């Protein structure tokens, strides 16, 4: 048994994310997405939201499901008691960012995998911050996003 | 016939952009600087002084205009109807960053070519940014900025 | 003698700059760390404070100095007198923002060097932000700094 967790904002999620939310509910018995509060990223969507958001973008995974949380990731991911971490890498990624992360929740989950995937080479380029600031200023967004979202995106400027 | 533009924040305009303005005249029959309001980066100049600064590092060159936006790039491109988009590269910052905004964008306008330049090496290394906070800290920054942008930035504090 | 300036926010030190510094007090006859103020990006410890946390943590190396400073670095280091800054460079930190830095720093202070270590590997992926945040959540950090620094954050979230 493989239970991964997929740690994010996900403000919003977007077709990047379900790309590899698809992949991996294929790959491991559990899926779970841990969407983070991230109080300091002001988020445009709330934790509810989001992980409503989330949630209607992966009903039909049935090995998938969507939390929020709010604490320390080493902390929940035990609690979640996940033997896997997931972590998308795509543009860079940021890819500093995303080894300063693994080898920091690794001394405070030494049991926990990091692991990676990639999205399709069709969604390599989808990025939350800039789908946001599309929407914001009414660009077309629907290939980018999953429908729900890029009408909880549309009303949310309007 | 070719007609370019050159989008950016330019808080302000660098000896970098105007190296690449200079070399961007030179091949097209007509440039447009598309200065974006760009309001999530809280810009040091207001989105008029600062098309006023890169009219006044420009006004020399007679295929080169300027003009300030604050609507979806994509959108703005169109009624300019210019058909190639023009960015520097240089460090690289974040060479993707780059590959991330083209690709979203030849999905939004899928007409519009995505171009580069590169600046001489001797301003390939001046940040908007840095130059803002050295002027800010009362450093000397001539080097780095046009005459006009100097004078500005030193009023800007004082 | 080289006297060798090491600027940062130090918010928190962590073990990550107590080994670069460790390195630096072996190779130079003096040693000065220089906390950067840095208001722009509101430091969880005042000025003072991590001014403090570097001196207990570096009190034990003779050739080594803690300032703080709140004005232009390369106006700064003529105030103290040092011909080396010295720069951390572990894993596409901030790729050239480190160069970037150091070639405008070369235009504002041509006589003083710019110099670069790399931390023990067991240190290239300690992050300030991510101790910061980690010891927010009540997370163990003590494997990522001293433990006065370590006693500092505790006591700073409750
Ligand atoms: C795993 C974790 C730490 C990563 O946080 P994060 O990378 O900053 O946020 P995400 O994981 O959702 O992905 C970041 C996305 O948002 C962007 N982003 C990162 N920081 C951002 C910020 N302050 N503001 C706006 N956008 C940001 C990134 O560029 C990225 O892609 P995008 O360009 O498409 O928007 C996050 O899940 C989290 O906060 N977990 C719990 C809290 C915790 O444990 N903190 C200590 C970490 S060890
Ligand atoms: C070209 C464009 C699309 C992208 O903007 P941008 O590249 O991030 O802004 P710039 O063009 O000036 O280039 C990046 C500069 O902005 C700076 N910058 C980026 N984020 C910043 C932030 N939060 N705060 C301050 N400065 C910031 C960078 O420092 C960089 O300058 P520097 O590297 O010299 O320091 C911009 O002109 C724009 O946003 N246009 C219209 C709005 C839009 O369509 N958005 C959807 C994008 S597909
Ligand atoms: C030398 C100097 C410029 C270094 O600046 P800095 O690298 O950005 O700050 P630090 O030295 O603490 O090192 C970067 C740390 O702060 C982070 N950081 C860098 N820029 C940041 C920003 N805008 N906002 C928040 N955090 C930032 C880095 O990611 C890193 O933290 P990390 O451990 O989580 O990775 C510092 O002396 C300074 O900021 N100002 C001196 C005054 C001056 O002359 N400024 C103009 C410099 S040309």
């Amino acid at each position: 048994m493989n239970r991964v967790l997929y740690p994010g904002t996900f403000d919003p999620i977007t077709k990047g994310h379900g790309d590899l939310i698809e992949r991996a509910s294929r790959l491991f018995d559990h899926v779970i997405i841990a969407v983070a509060a991230s109080p300091k990223k002001n988020p445009l969507f709330s934790l509810e939201q989001r992980v409503a958001l989330a949630q209607e973008v992966t009903k039909h995974l049935p090995n998938v499901e969507v939390v929020g949380f709010s604490t320390l990731l080493a902390h929940f991911v035990k609690e979640q008691k996940a033997n896997v971490f997931l972590r998308g890498l795509r543009a860079v990624s940021d890819f500093e960012y995303e080894f300063q992360l693994a080898n920091m929740n690794r001394q405070l989950a030494p049991d926990v995998e990091s692991m990676f995937l990639t999205p399709s080479e069709k969604y390599s380029f989808i990025s939350s911050t800039l789908v946001r600031e599309i929407a914001a200023l009414g660009g077309d967004i629907s290939k980018f996003v999953h429908p729900a979202v890029a009408d909880a995106l549309a009303e949310r400027f309007k």
